[PDB]
């Protein structure tokens, strides 16, 4: 590298040189209106154009944070703009807010954004990645990129459809959904390198990639786990360009060599570049080669492991986990990282006694209890969550976890809660030696969200504690949470409790969540009420909304009759 602006300019091309630049400036600078991103991802594009003819011209020599952040800085952004480098790009991201309070944003006629997508196609697509860059800057910034080409085809067919609002609107509301998700997910990588270091990280994606290419080798899948880290890494620090150039040729080198890897591949290999990565990301489990001994003659019972495990400690221990992931892909990765530190403790206080096969011998029997800890969680609620259903799955663990954590804030307790709801849609349709890993590595998602949302406005020592002391075994300690004895009442607030003509008019997805954050304030005001009592509290509530929605004059009915159900609600 000689001059690395111009470098990323050839090997990323024009068309995602400019988008990832426009991703990073969003994501840095959340509050600054559209306009002001494009004027300067113009003048960096035209200047890199500059350093492509000249590589010997003014400026291109400085280092990309310097290139990015003396443009951004042009433009929170004026603390963080009176440093250097590099303090000021580890300032720009401590600043990054997750709920940055921007308006959930309202769509156009389709027949109006139809229009805009044919008469200004580069300004259209160029405003998705710029508003949702804005309201999650921690995105996978490639994925994005691919968000955005699925979000143009969507267009390109759903335009020239008979009925394009029947086309077109379940496509762009599939690809939010999934783009929460894929946001979400993406946040816990990053708060893992970010809190818990690059050691978090290797172990989680040798557990990861092990369990997915069974018939892979260990020196194979260290290098997929070397070249993985790096590229979450620098899209983690902002390394968007790079991050984005590193991952295109990680898939370029798996796909190149399948053989070695994996036989899923097929299909994922002939696809175009950004859709090739995503496909990789989320392909299916090769099958486990047939011919695998005990994990117990290497690791339990043979008279060379202290030998072999002090040679290279982190080399065995990945080992380890490598020969037990690629076994087990019926386990979770935070099931697995729990036993390779319950095998890796074992290993430090026994190799130090002068017996060292008495203690080591009886290892496996330790993790026993460990694998059916969470089969019995998962067994348990996707019981409760099959005979409920979705909504009132939520409803019960809105209950649970505001009676464990009543002090955290109504709209995260709503959101985790809701978001804790949908593991059950996700996991449990699946069958028993394939929901621990969808499930338990889900709660590790929405579970990080708790703890990133709650990590800026900290009011929960409980939460602080689970959060911080582990980042594999927080679902344990958030699951072992009994119900908060300290917790004093909060008192009536009529504010809360006054209900208006708009809740007929919503949605469905944004009725449920009105009455949900309703259900916590119920817990909070009143926390002895059991699962029970509640329910009629909240059956009352659906019937009064019900008859108000049908009423002539709607905003008289639910303002007189409304104060009638607080009455007889604070009552009982
Ligand atoms: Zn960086």
């Amino acid at each position: 590298h000689k001059s690395e602006v111009a470098h990323r300019f050839k090997d990323l091309g024009e068309e995602n040189f400019k988008a990832l630049v426009l991703i990073a400036f969003a994501q840095y600078l959340q509050q600054c209106p559209f306009e002001d991103h494009v004027k300067l991802v113009n003048e960096v594009t035209e200047f890199a154009k500059t350093c492509v003819a000249d590589e010997s011209a003014e400026n291109c020599d400085k280092s990309l944070h310097t290139l990015f952040g003396d443009k951004l800085c042009t433009v929170e952004m004026a603390d963080c703009c009176a440093k250097q480098e590099p303090e000021r790009n580890e300032c720009f991201l401590q600043h990054k807010d997750d709920n940055p309070n921007l308006p959930r944003l309202v769509r156009p006629e389709v027949d109006v954004m139809c229009t805009a997508f044919h008469d200004n196609e580069e300004t259209f697509l160029k405003k998705y990645l710029y508003e949702i860059a804005r309201r999650h800057p921690y995105f996978y910034a490639p994925e994005l990129l691919f968000f955005a080409k699925r979000y143009k085809a969507a267009f390109t067919e759903c335009c020239q459809a008979a009925d394009k609002a029947a086309c077109l609107l379940p496509k762009l509301d599939e690809l939010r959904d999934e783009g929460k998700a894929s946001s979400a997910k993406q946040r816990l990588k990053c708060a893992s390198l970010q809190k818990f270091g690059e050691r978090a990280f290797k172990a989680w994606a040798v557990a990861r990639l092990s369990q997915r290419f069974p018939k892979a080798e260990f020196a194979e899948v260290s290098k997929l786990v070397t070249d993985l880290t790096k590229v979450h890494t620098e899209c983690c620090h902002g390394d968007l360009l790079e991050c984005a150039d590193d991952r295109a040729d990680l898939a370029k080198y798996i796909c190149e060599n399948q053989d070695s890897i994996s036989s899923k591949l097929k299909e994922c290999c002939e696809k175009p570049l950004l859709e090739k990565s995503h496909c990789i990301a989320e392909v299916e489990n090769d099958e486990m080669p047939a011919d695998l001994p005990s994990l117990a003659a290497d690791f339990v019972e043979s008279k060379d492991v202290c030998k072999n495990y002090a040679e290279a400690k982190d080399v065995f221990l990945g080992m380890f986990l490598y020969e037990y992931a690629r076994r087990h892909p019926d386990y979770s990765v935070v099931l697995l990282l729990r036993l390779a530190k319950t095998y890796e403790t074992t290993l430090e206080k026994c190799c130090a006694a002068a017996d060292p096969h008495e203690c080591y011998a009886k290892v496996f029997d330790e993790f026993k209890p460990l694998v059916e800890e969470p089969q019995n969680l998962i067994k348990q609620n996707c019981e409760l969550f099959e005979q409920l259903g979705e909504y009132k799955f939520q409803n019960a663990l809105l209950v649970r976890y505001t009676k464990k954590v009543p002090q955290v804030s109504t709209p995260t307790l709503v959101e985790v809660s809701r978001n804790l709801g949908k593991v059950g849609s996700k996991c449990c349709k699946h069958p028993e030696a394939k929901r621990m890993p969808c499930a338990e590595d889900y709660l590790s998602v929405v579970l990080n969200q708790l703890c990133v949302l709650h990590e800026k406005t900290p009011v929960s020592d409980r939460v602080t504690k689970c959060c911080t002391e582990s980042l594999v075994n927080r679902r344990p300690c958030f699951s072992a949470l009994e119900v908060d004895e300290t917790y004093v009442p909060k008192e009536f607030n009529a504010e809360t409790f006054t209900f208006h003509a708009d809740i007929c008019t919503l949605s469905e997805k944004e009725r449920q969540i009105k009455k949900q954050t309703a259900l916590v304030e119920l817990v909070k005001h009143k926390p002895k009420a059991t699962k029970e009592q509640l329910k009629a509290v909240m059956d009352d509530f659906a019937a009064f909304v019900e008859k108000c929605c049908k009423a002539d004059d709607k905003e008289t009915c639910f303002a007189e009759e409304g104060k009638k159900l607080v009455a007889a609600s604070q009552a009982a």
